[PDB]
């Protein structure tokens, strides 16, 4: 019963927002970013993740990032080759498995990255000095997208569905589209622009388009409003999204486990109420635990709020961040786990569990 932005979008786009739509009820699709890429011990094997290594399945989900394409760059910021993303991205969605992309989109204004809070939006913008610049830009993942498509033998072109998800966070000052270095008109026409061009002067036809707020400057005591914060409308998103690393232990969150569990189920709670009430598909599109330091916490931080509550439960998906490689990065960074780390166990359980679908035991969801 929702019903995607793209009125023509392809048969098996239109069919994964479908069946999502029905699964999540009863489901929990589980996703990885850069999962195919590399582990925090491994980098070179070209079919391989760190989740699989653990529970014997893939990620249903598979997160890219796109940072970096927009400068001509080979590879993204991360240093993730695009020619390999796309053999990755058109193994994983050969298997059953569903595609999802974000950017961290360098700054134009002065060329560092997304973390350069220099103001760039007001002039990307329609109206805007740099609006050659986005368009430049967009048509950089529209080349990508390309290399994503094969020709049947009656001669039509076929895609990976996409869920594209652009300037994500955008509550959070941290990234120069941010609140404090964009105003909130000002993001809303970047996004209103990014589908006009991608959806309807483009063409592209295979994208599913999610927003993506961060839920630690959401204020709990009036979450609508808080999430609704540079919202575009709702012929521009498909996917009401959430960044949700608050809730499930982070550092600097002084509220009790017992506090934060409740939050998770809070936010998803109000996320798939804002998400019914718009006729849209709600997911936990980013969150996790880095370097799993919390004792079972797929089953007790994870699992459990999100199954406490039978409107929370019914987000589509979970996706938890990359595993750094350790050889190549110095900083310690990973979300999923490997074998023999601490949390290994606890996420067999979590694959385990009936709700939670890896690629693995995912049902057709292309037609
Ligand atoms: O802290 C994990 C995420 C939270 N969402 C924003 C994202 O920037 C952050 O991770 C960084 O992601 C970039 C892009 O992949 C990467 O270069 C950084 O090293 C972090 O993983
Ligand atoms: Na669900
Ligand atoms: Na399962």
């Amino acid at each position: 019963l929702p019903a995607l932005i793209d009125t023509q979008a392809t048969a098996e786009t239109r069919a994964l927002y479908r069946n999502l739509a029905k699964l999540r009820y009863k489901h929990l699709l589980f996703g990885h970013e850069d999962s195919l890429a590399y582990g925090v011990h491994w980098e070179g094997d070209m079919d391989r993740s760190d989740v699989r290594d653990v529970t014997g399945a893939n990620p249903a989900v598979y997160g890219w990032e796109l940072g970096g394409l927009e400068l001509g760059h080979t590879a993204n910021l991360d240093a993730v080759n695009f020619e390999k993303m796309q053999h990755w991205i058109k193994a994983g969605y050969s298997r059953g498995g569903v595609i999802t992309i974000s950017w961290h989109v360098f700054n134009p204004v002065s060329g560092g990255n997304s973390w350069d809070k220099t103001p760039a939006v007001h002039e990307l913008i329609p109206g805007g000095a740099r609006h050659a610049t986005l368009k430049a830009y967009l048509d950089t993942f529209v080349a990508f997208n390309e290399g994503l498509a094969d020709v049947d033998a009656q001669g039509n072109k076929h895609y990976p569905p996409i869920i594209f998800r652009p300037w994500h966070e955008h509550n959070g000052d941290w990234f120069w589209w941010g609140k404090g270095h964009a105003s909130e008109q000002d993001y809303i026409a970047l996004w209103r622009f990014t589908v006009h061009y991608l959806r309807d002067e483009k063409k592209l036809r295979n994208l599913i388009y999610a927003y993506s707020p961060d839920r630690s400057r959401i204020d709990m005591a009036n979450f609508e409003a808080g999430y609704l914060y540079g919202y575009p409308g709702d012929a521009y998103v498909d996917i009401i999204g959430l960044d949700n690393y608050w809730d499930v232990g982070h550092e600097a969150n002084t509220a009790s486990a017992d506090e934060q569990k409740a939050a998770l189920t809070a936010s998803l709670k109000q996320l798939v109420q804002i998400a019914r009430s718009k006729g849209k598909i709600a997911a936990l599109t980013e969150t996790g635990n880095n370097r799993l330091t919390i004792d079972n916490f797929w089953t007790e931080r994870l699992l459990g709020p999100i199954s406490a509550d039978a409107d929370a439960s019914e987000i589509a998906y979970v996706m938890v961040w990359r595993n750094a490689n350790l050889a190549r990065e110095k900083s310690e960074q990973f979300f999923a786990p490997f074998p023999g780390q601490a949390t290994a166990d606890d996420f067999k359980r979590f694959y385990q569990s009936e709700v939670v679908l890896f690629e693995d035991e995912l049902p057709p969801l292309y037609r």
